[PDB]
């Protein structure tokens, strides 16, 4: 065979979201209505204070009032419903992912058929053939496109997905990689419980979306390289696997959102980056970071002493779409170039269970 | 751009492992209807008895024991939620079994777990974050900055898919050493017998547990012994066949479908597949060596007839189906390991596996000295 010569670069970015948009102001009433609990005035009150301090202005949801009425089991906090959840996802994800993918392909400039590798990641699924497969007919990808399917990788999925693309693009001349991350929060949706804070954090922080990226090295003259992926690394924060967990259950996609999370990223981020990239302050770089929440973003700002405008793009995404798991960071990178229209080097990173920090040192181009 | 490897990624070591509880095919019929309280269904047991006798498997290894089944009455109740208990058991057993296999592989390789740069793990028996890959970190003494890839639920073609990924990880970075691990615990499918559908009996007389690990890396040290260089890794789909085979998690267990059309769809299309996949790079298939996922004996026949292979070509593969049964994504790796032992001539060979899609994931290999 033959290989590529230069660095894998991001050639295009495409995103998409469910049509149903719920503002943050209206999330409490909506939520407490479809979950039949408007009587729990106090809990609904703790949920109002919470929401106002999350950093989100609005979210997009595939699930609606009609869909939830069609499935009272999603609300019955203690009833099996994964099947119903997976059947809706089995169709909705490929749909949403294709849309975001077409958008990326449109900016890129070449036909879906020119894609040689497909890397898909999402927590909203569990099928074989998976989304990666169903995207072939939906996009018009060649049958021999080389696929990787990543089911359930959590909040650091996008970055993790982009790490494999780099090597996929760099080790084969002409190789072109479509990376797709998509998330559907109906996987976690359930009624509230007087003592379960995680259900409210989720309900007021997560949102639906899919993000797409075309990666390739030795870009044509027709292609417009936006970012070069200099290095792609990952590391773990010591003894913190009990702060973030996710797992499929009979009832839904469950887990744990420890209060220590923000403090852990805050105390370890700088160290994590230096171990990952070691080889002139952090403000000399540009940033595209998975916005866990505003607190999390405040922890990163503090630890790195970044000027407000550095994570502006990232907070903007959290604010306009909410937390969309792995796709969030790619939305972030997108928002970063929209407004760019100065530093040449930057960091694209995301945290998730582990705790795991996945990142890439990027190089901006014309 | 940083330094890349010079030559092709190569298999420097292979290690396998299986749960301690071995069950022979002759024992399967009694074991199964007993623990499923269906021992009164004398007619159905006879059906499952002859089906079992022509699968091409003489014995298997199962993590689930009768004591474990008695402790989980919910497992044999086809109409009862239990994915929770199945996953809980797997969250502990898979990484423990996967460690055993990776350790044997690291032992063969000769180098320290600390020299491992990337970790790629695949398995249908898991659904957690941190997943099996993270857990192998403390269990194997791997460096924290090791670059992980967790592939949840990829089916019977996972072994090859995982290895296809490793080729690029290893080749793109000078000094890269990839640890690939595939593991399968069939308790994820375990349930009682059924009149309406015999997918259960099929799975019950064919699948077994196992885990396999491989160290992949290019530019071998003088202390390393490259076994097979991964020349090319590709993947393709067979038309209008996604209906004959599929899997998905359900509240009751890991379910799916096994169609009768599966074996015929492979015999009718393998050659087209290999051609489209490796076309240019490659007077008959009987000149290559073969490591093939062994769905069943019938599937082995189909490949033999379609490619025109003599009985010896797929012996290593049939040998694995016989000694272990179908262990999903890990099977094709046991086969390569078996081939390696049944060779202690063709320099080029094909490592191939099939799965839902239908998908054909294979690599063109080069046997070294």
């Amino acid at each position: 065979s033959q290989r590529a010569d230069g660095l894998a670069a991001v050639l295009a970015i495409g995103t998409a979201n469910p049509p149903n948009c719920v503002t943050q102001e209206e999330i409490p009433d909506f939520y407490f209505r479809v979950t039949n609990s408007d009587h729990l005035t106090a809990l609904k009150d703790k949920f109002k204070r919470i929401c106002q301090e999350m950093g989100v202005q609005r979210r997009y949801l595939h699930h609606t009032e009609e869909m939830l009425s069609a499935h009272p089991e999603f609300v019955d906090r203690d009833a099996p419903s994964l099947d119903a959840r997976l059947d809706i996802a089995a169709d909705a994800v490929p749909e949403l992912a294709a849309e975001a993918a077409k958008k990326a392909i449109a900016e890129w400039g070449r036909p879906a058929a020119d894609i040689t590798h497909l890397v898909v990641t999402t927590n909203s699924g569990a099928h074989v053939p998976g989304v990666d497969f169903r995207l072939v007919p939906l996009l018009g990808l060649r049958p021999s496109v080389r696929r990787t399917m990543l089911h359930l990788n959590g909040c650091f999925a996008g970055c993790a997905a982009l790490r494999l693309a780099k090597d996929l693009a760099e080790n084969s001349r002409g190789a072109r990689v479509l990376v797709v991350a998509a998330e559907l929060t109906l996987m976690y949706f359930t009624g509230p419980d007087e003592g379960c804070f995680r259900t409210l954090l989720v309900q007021g922080l997560f949102g639906d979306g899919a993000a797409a990226v075309i990666v390739g090295a030795d870009a044509d003259d027709v292609e417009r390289p936006l970012f070069e992926i200099v290095s792609a690394a990952q590391t773990i924060i010591p003894e913190s696997d009990h702060a973030l967990n996710m797992r499929f259950t009979e009832r839904r996609l469950d887990g744990v959102l420890g209060r220590q999370v923000p403090g852990l990223i805050g105390d370890n981020v700088e160290r994590c980056l230096l171990d990952m990239f070691g080889p002139g302050g952090w403000n000399d770089l540009f940033w595209a970071v998975h916005p866990g929440s505003s607190t999390i973003m405040d922890q990163v700002d503090a630890a790195l002493g970044l000027e407000p405008g550095k994570l502006a793009a990232s907070r903007r995404v959290l604010s306009d779409y909410g937390n969309m798991s792995g796709a969030t960071v790619i939305f972030a990178l997108d928002e970063l170039r929209r407004q760019r229209k100065w530093p040449e080097l930057g960091v694209m990173m995301a945290f998730g269970p582990g705790m795991t920090v996945d990142a890439m040192l990027l190089h901006a181009t014309s």
